[PDB]
């Protein structure tokens, strides 16, 4: 419910309490970046840069990570594509329509499953240019994401190249998955498990596996 | 299939080929604590510190890992026992014959079985004393085991407290299992389902499961 201000746009920046012990370094790092990232029209548009910030912590067990939105149309929300449009999120759901049984489906949205939270490395890109605010974000996607493994208990990076290094330059002991990107030569997210992964490893780490068919839209 | 020379027993190591990337660092740590272990009387005889060192590694995709040897009557093989008389490899046959249906049986031993390594983590200990040799051993184990997880897909490590923050400088992308100890208090380790769970994961990850009935002696 609390809100620190910034001197670049969004200008506010309203988070959930669990951001709380990050918050002063993401006020320092994004006032020393924003001006270069503002530049260009970017996917998503600034005012909702940090609204997944909003999303408490305590309750979540798993992190799925992609590296940054979408080139275009990113909404703040990790993944999500109101009216299932895009790629991504439509080959995440057929995994999870081949897993779980269900077929009838009109949508499919990961910021909706209990001890899921879905996440961006990257907040942010020029519309149209992935990766194109890596060096930007660099400091503040590893202070957020270690924040995040602090939480969770399974780590899910999509992108073999993409999360080549950064996840064990990340400095945490967090049991992390780096399964292929939904747009994988050869369909290799096709034949890619780490959805059921996931499951197996939480059972170990004593917690209640993730209900995956949570995400779906009627 | 080669041999290399130490200025103090065994003086000679013979390893598999698939050890050689790590033969040159083993050389100079163990000529630098030698001392150290030799001072006292070890088990396992200083004769058999390195004899699972002639065991391949690109065949082999579980590590089975205890802390350190057996406080006496060490072979040099992880967990083995000639005479079936040790508590921790009893305690292992009981849970391999509970899940396989195996009821008759003499003994068993970790180290016949296809894909499996079976690992001390410290390869001494002072007679009689339990991880009396951690701090000589470290930078060795340290070694050695980040050289197993280059190899295997699931490292089963048995011991809560034991090996707590050695998964903590995992430091390797390798699955990884903490289970109870054999000897651990209120029937833990009967009712711990890991070796279940094992083929589980190699299912997964696209790996011939562990036939484990393999480790049984008639």
């Amino acid at each position: 419910m609390n809100s620190v201000t910034v001197s670049h746009a969004p200008y506010t920046i309203t988070y959930h309490n669990d951001w709380e012990p990050v918050m002063s370094q993401l006020v320092e790092f994004y006032n020393e970046v924003a001006s270069w990232l503002l530049r260009d029209e970017t996917s998503p548009i600034p005012d909702k840069f940090f609204i997944q910030l909003k999303q408490p912590l305590r309750n979540k067990r798993v992190c799925v990570c992609g590296i940054d939105p979408y080139p275009k149309d990113g909404t703040g929300v990790p993944f999500e594509s109101p009216n299932f449009t895009k790629k991504s999120i439509k080959e995440i759901a057929s995994s999870i329509s081949r897993l779980t049984g269900v077929i009838d489906y009109k949508g499919y949205n990961l910021n909706i499953i209990d001890g899921v939270i879905p996440w961006n490395y990257y907040l942010s890109c020029k519309l149209g240019e992935t990766k194109s605010h890596a060096i930007y974000w660099d400091k503040i996607s590893k202070l957020l994401l270690q924040h995040i493994t602090k939480h969770v208990s399974v780590l899910y990076c999509l992108g073999k190249t993409d999360f080549s290094n950064i996840r064990a330059k990340l400095e945490s002991p967090v049991t992390t998955i780096v399964g292929y990107h939904p747009a994988a030569r050869d369909r290799q997210f096709e034949k890619d498990r780490s959805f059921e992964i996931i499951n197996v490893l939480l059972e170990l780490d004593n917690k209640a596996p993730i209900n995956w068919a949570q995400g779906f839209i009627y």
